[PDB]
């Protein structure tokens, strides 16, 4: 198809999304149990709700909870050590029980199988949400791609329609099989509107935990006022330079630096393969792509050469289909 007709099909795609903040009450309730752990702790929020600054049907809220000297300390890294997880997963056993017993119907999970421990909510109505502790990279790195989507809020929308494909075509990490979060396709989404000047490069270092909203207002989304076209010429245009342009075998997909970025550079090798390990297991270094924040973390590390496949059939079974809407 046509840009256009991409964009129509797109526009069309999103018709019941428009329609119908509401976090603020959730905040609070999770505020509440917080508090009966410690009232000197902090409530921050992350993820999409604060990356597009809208609250989506079928996305859960990301809550982190941290304390003052976490704050203040706004740009300090985060530990990777096994005292660390130690801390968070103690802190969160405590304030899970206080959920438990505040909420008897809630589903309350407290997830082991991680890197960062997480406590995972589901009381039923899409009450929907994942806890973590003593972090600033999830803030941090929600901010960051928020001060992008800013610069451009039209460009949530290219975001948005790749993150709603990612899960359709179960490309999506949230998907059995997936190998991409949708924290690496945002990634990807903003390398390619810089590569393509939609938007101006921010360094990772000027974002401040410190000067950050716990709760970020709201922004507005509009739809496409031009039938779309500038969404459809932009999935087409990523499509191809995720595709014909960019050179997987040699770069890495980096918003720490503007330009290109070698996997050479970055010890990103058949090499250091051998050599890794993360989260317990292999790391591959197929389609790299790398952290803004944590030392020496590719957020594409899950890609093996076969979903490395996958990824480009998909790639180019999206141009024809406007990923998976014109079917
Ligand atoms: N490898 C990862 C994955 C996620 N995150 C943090 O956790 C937040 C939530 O991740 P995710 O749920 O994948 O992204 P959302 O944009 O919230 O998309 P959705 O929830 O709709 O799937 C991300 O914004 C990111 O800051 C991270 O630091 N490192
Ligand atoms: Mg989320």
């Amino acid at each position: 198809p046509s840009p256009a007709v991409v964009g129509r099909s797109l526009v069309n795609s999103f018709k019941q999304f428009v329609s119908k903040r509401h976090v603020d009450a959730t905040y609070r309730l999770v505020l509440d149990c917080v508090a009966a752990v410690d009232p000197l702790m902090r409530l921050y929020t992350f993820g999409s709700t604060v990356v597009y600054g809208v609250h989506e049907k079928g996305s859960d809220v990301d809550f982190v909870v941290l304390n003052k000297t976490d704050v203040e300390d706004g740009k300090g890294g985060d530990a990777a050590t096994q005292v660390a997880k130690g801390l968070q997963a103690d802190i969160l056993a405590k304030l899970a029980r206080v959920i438990r017993q505040k909420h008897l119907s809630w589903n309350v999970e407290e997830v082991r199988r991680t890197r960062v421990p997480v406590v995972r909510v589901k009381g039923g109505g899409a009450v929907d949400f994942d806890i973590t502790a003593y972090r600033r990279n999830g803030v941090r790195n929600s901010a960051l791609l928020r001060a992008y989507f800013e610069q451009n809020p039209p460009c949530r929308w290219l975001s948005m329609s790749i993150k709603r494909w990612s899960k359709q075509t179960g490309l999506n990490a949230s998907v059995i099989g997936g190998s991409i979060t949708s924290y690496g396709f945002n990634l990807m989404v903003v390398y390619y509107l810089l590569q393509r000047n939609h938007l101006q490069f921010v360094p990772p270092s000027t974002i401040d935990v410190s000067r950050v909203e716990p709760l970020p207002p709201h922004l507005p989304l509009e739809e496409p006022a031009d039938e779309g076209l500038e969404l459809g010429t932009q999935v087409l245009d990523f499509l191809h330079f995720f595709l014909h342009e960019f050179d997987s075998d040699k770069q890495v997909i980096s918003l720490n630096r503007p330009g290109i970025t070698t996997k050479e550079e970055l010890d990103w090798t058949k090499s250091a393969e051998d050599f890794a390990r993360m989260n317990g297991e292999k790391v591959h270094y197929q389609w790299c792509i790398e952290d803004p924040y944590e030392l020496n973390l590719n957020v594409g590390r899950n890609v093996t050469p076969l979903k490395r496949d996958f990824l480009r059939r998909h790639l180019e079974k999206a141009r024809d289909t406007a990923l998976l809407t014109i079917v």
